[PDB]
């Protein structure tokens, strides 16, 4: 599937993103919009043997199972293809626990390159959140 992009803000409020440790909604609306273009299938095959999973293109190497992985912690403790469904609601989940390590949303390679200190809010635009 692929979200609108006020879809996906009021998926990711009503799961509770908002502000969650530090980061108000836009944030991970505009994570979703380049790491994956909104799309609920994205995959990026990585050169250490990971998997980049979903809307919010979540690595095997420490958070689901895909099987094909080392260094595999699955923290989140779900196959990987749970991440790739049409509905939001593993992702966001994980991504809680993600986002509650040190690095913050630093984990995730799109939002450090396009959406870190930028102008977050324009993501909600005309979306009435
Ligand atoms: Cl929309
Ligand atoms: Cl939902
Ligand atoms: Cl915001
Ligand atoms: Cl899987
Ligand atoms: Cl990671
Ligand atoms: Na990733």
């Amino acid at each position: 599937k692929v979200f609108g992009r006020c879809e996906l803000a009021a998926a990711m409020k009503r799961h509770g993103l908002d502000n969650y440790r530090g980061y108000s909604l836009g944030n991970w609306v505009c994570a979703a919009k380049f790491e994956s273009n909104f799309n609920t299938q994205a995959t990026n095959r990585n050169t250490d043997g990971s998997t980049d999973y979903g809307i919010l293109q979540i690595n095997s190497r420490w958070w689901c199972n895909d099987g094909r992985t080392p260094g595999s912690r699955n923290l989140c403790n779900i196959p990987c293809s749970a991440l790739l469904s049409s509905d939001i609601t593993a992702s966001v989940n994980c991504a809680k626990k993600i986002v509650s390590d040190g690095n913050g949303m630093n984990a995730w390679v799109a939002w450090r390159n396009r959406c870190k200190g930028t102008d977050v809010q324009a993501w909600i635009r005309g979306c009435r959140l």
